[PDB]
């Protein structure tokens, strides 16, 4: 059974990324923690507060940083998914949100670490699908903890986060959530004691692993009451760029549940470059580094580099969302 | 009008004075130090604050900060002008204090504090920082809100002993100690939005500008001679704990000795010993290979340019600090009574 | 179409074979080689390009030119692939040629060739490069105007062996080797006005995925020789013993890409630098993948290379056939 | 000893009083001007030099260099202090001396100077930059060794105006215009091994130290002569922005190279240009606490002297003389 955390901006795909880990077997969502990215987090925690209305669930949700771990922020807010980064729909404003409890999200993630109990039943999981800036404000405040998230086999963390050949989406090198916050990448990518390196599911290996705008026109089933939400929430995603669909933060989430989904990856020394003018925020990776040439420069293989996720077992997981029965 | 502060130190010699001048002002009430890396390793620190408090019997608490910068390895080398523990290498007796101070990080008791602070016209609260930022700065990313507690319009809320206004680097040719120590950190107290007043950069070449002369030194650690030579005749507690804390110092360096947490803390609680200075827009820089950890000044930008590019006024540069009033207050250290 | 290449170069094992491809394939003429520090020093590079013309009593000039970056000290290292010399620390004979060539920095000949050029669509001239761009920049920077009589409206006047299409860097983790050693050079190629023809980015991946067998190799050098083979296993024997399924020899790509168009099966127009700033990423190649028409005006951006991404293979090996089988 | 000047320039109005300096001073000779992009384009600088040497009826000859930094794009603006043309759209008669200069690239002049040069006990040559250092760097690129043939023991090769000593920065928070313009170039010039003496850094808190007054200027325009008529006119549109002191940087330069004895004080030491700093590129890095070990230790040397206090009263008596000069 796993139990996880998610920390999300907020946007369409993170919809779709929480609906796959809430429809999943043998999974539980056990907190929400909001950080700002794609939309501003009084409005993310708008989104969350719809998405559980849906689904009557009482997880609790936070509120994290509205901004960067240093700085303003440098990239721009995309709007892929409309004003508010959830279509513009009109669903009813939810109630759950005044209820929330005040902590900001980083001091939630330390609570659930400390109160967390792993066995061999029970693992703890961290997914993160937008900017890091929350998951390193924790990390700097009590790193220790830290340790408890995952196996000596299941990855702690999973990272919707930078690329793997440079294709960059926000400036030419970088991807958003990673320009968004080079230096919370870094706190997270340097970070000693995770059980397991960190799995970073990069832009280019969700690009590979989309769904057809046909494979969508059969999920929305052009109706029961999840397919009517998903036609909504990516409706203006849809007027603005309909061959392909890639929802990148469903794939991250995926990779974290079903670690039989990764087909490939490289695991080797990854960081993220802080003083570039071109290349702020983008993804190094040591692919010819050799155990001798690493203890030398002291890098280690901290970071697992999905490059091929398994598209059956994704289309699978998504078409799972719409036959939910609670 | 009466001053709580937080101390926020790397515990060196001159973090120390510091301190002492802090704990001996008139009004003046230090309520909570919070131990950050620098000069010294954070335990090393902490046994350093547990000595200083021992001398005073005081029961101030204290508590354990960040053991590396905000982000990445320091890329600055522990100086070592004190001794190899900051502090005299002297052989201080080791304090009972550090094992009874509570666990809380260093930036969760600025945020209790912050929180639990009840300002008034009679009481303000102020945070004097005196080495690396990074405390300050990861409690003012968890809660930026209850940093407009500190200050009032008129007294400032942030005093902190951190970069240069000329660029006379002491750790690489462009940047301070402190702020090469964490530029980041520097970066997010700098950019907070919400300080009542500007945060007040007491900088190196102010400090430099008020030093202590080694004459003047003597006389505060009751040297005397004639008679016949140099040796201390009736020192009390507080000048025989000083000479021991300065004899490294004093046998690497030794006309003028510069003490700049000394000088912060002072700007902190007497405002009228800034003799001069300079509000403008400040930033650290964080990218150049030279450069990293320099202070950047805007000092020809109008209201107009400055609007252009969102800068506003959001630090005053201390540029003359009153070397009478410096002397006095170290003065007023050696001759304090309970 | 005839065409007249200049080749700017490094001097090492890749290089040569580079050169030699140029110099074996019909309706190509090199008329000049330019030397630039990079695997090794500029007067072992005479050296050994000297001992290179040896082999074909060529009368090629060619130039001594710059012995560091544009700018600052070089923050490479020299890789030693193919030896202490970059030329396989074979024994060959030491050459003649060297002290006769003319003392004309490689800068100000590549300018002179320019100079006394008669660009026409039967008669093209091509510029090379095969290794750190200081040569290329410098004269760049002397005199921009020059650089538009080579290539055509249709065929490229320059052609690099430079940067990378993904970041996979053999350098740093970022940055590819030439890109590297002067990434200020190659923002000066990349953003100079006035190019006929977008600059042909031959990037380290794309020649990763043209390379030749060490079976392939084996019978290249037939494993009763002759002077060509000969001088390729000398050449080659201490990369081979360092390295040796596949070996990558991307300068010969390079060549390829230039004098054979049609062995570009597929690349990708838009607009790319170099990082100069970076602290991880100083020399690393930034392609505009997503950049539209209207994103690029707004960020003083234009289409002004072509990222090379897939050159044919059988052709390559050919054009490497061709190599051990030329006739003069 | 006869002094041998080329002087490079981006042709302002600071670089015309400098120019004009020495150029009435006895002993010196400017044998070259090498014009430079910077705060006004080169097209409109050799414009600008050829009114100027059309005033003193010199054969000076005069050479297009770098349209734009060694390095991209330039990431500074164009002043307009002096005026649109830099040169107080004074409406000057155009100069025939332009269309007859050489096509010589000015790095590549430089050079050829250098290599003609003639030094001896009566004769050294010096190089003084009054603008972006792309040309220097260029020509130093290409063939440094000549750079050996400036100066002497004792009498400095290169004079430059570039940089702060205390980074208050006139172009961006930290940086000078000209080090700004080209900080590629200025590690070039900083960098390079064998000049005779060290680099001397004319900078501009040091300039801003020694400047004159605008009392001093209504007296030197007489408030009249051809050098006073043409002075007035070039610094109107400065005046009408800006006007008690007024500053002349590159004048301050000149001076420096031309009497050595004017530099009251200064430290030696090593300094380099920033290239990679958001805020502080182009920044002047100065190693004020460096030792011989400390130095040594780093791969660094005393590579420059940062002058730090210019004798005024001989600058204001220089100035003095250019409207009292008679050919
Ligand atoms: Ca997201
Ligand atoms: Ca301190
Ligand atoms: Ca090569
Ligand atoms: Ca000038």
């Amino acid at each position: 059974h796993r139990k996880l955390i998610i920390d999300t901006d907020c946007g369409g795909d993170d919809a779709i990324a929480i609906m796959l880990a809430m429809t999943q077997p043998d999974v539980e969502v056990i907190a929400i923690t909001v950080v700002w990215g794609n939309v501003e987090v009084n409005q993310g925690m708008e989104n969350i507060g719809k998405l559980l209305d849906l689904y009557d669930a009482d997880i609790p949700f936070f509120r994290g940083a509205e901004g960067p771990l240093v700085g303003e922020r440098e990239t721009v807010q995309w709007g892929g998914f409309g004003s508010d980064g959830f279509g513009d729909a009109g669903f009813p404003p939810s109630q759950r949100v005044a209820l929330q409890p005040k902590r900001h999200a980083a001091l939630e993630i330390l609570k659930i670490l400390e109160e967390a109990e792993p066995s061999d039943d029970v693992v703890y999981q961290l997914v993160a699908l937008g900017p890091l800036t929350n998951v390193a404000l924790a990390l700097r405040l009590n790193p220790d903890l830290f340790s408890k998230l995952g196996t000596d086999t299941i990855p702690g963390i999973v990272i919707m986060n930078g690329t793997s050949e440079s294709k960059g989406n926000s400036n030419m090198a970088a991807e958003f959530n990673s320009h968004c916050d080079p230096e919370a990448g870094v706190v997270v990518l340097q970070h000693k004691g995770w059980k397991c390196p960190v799995q970073l599911v990069n832009w280019e290996v969700t690009v590979n692993s989309p769904m057809t705008w046909g494979f969508y026109d059969k999920l929305v089933n052009r109706q029961n009451k999840w397919q009517e939400f998903i036609e909504k929430l990516f409706q203006r995603l849809e007027a603005f760029t309909r061959v392909t669909c890639v929802v990148p933060d469903a794939v991250a989430v995926l990779v974290a549940i079903r670690p039989e989904s990764v087909l490939d990856s490289f695991l080797t020394y990854v960081t993220v470059e802080l003083h570039g003018r071109e290349t702020r925020g983008a993804t190094c990776i040591d692919w010819y580094g050799t155990e001798q040439s690493m203890a030398k420069k002291g890098r280690w293989r901290n970071c697992n580099v999905i490059t091929k996720v398994d598209n059956e077992m994704f289309l699978k997981a998504l078409r799972d969302i719409v036959e939910y029965v609670a």
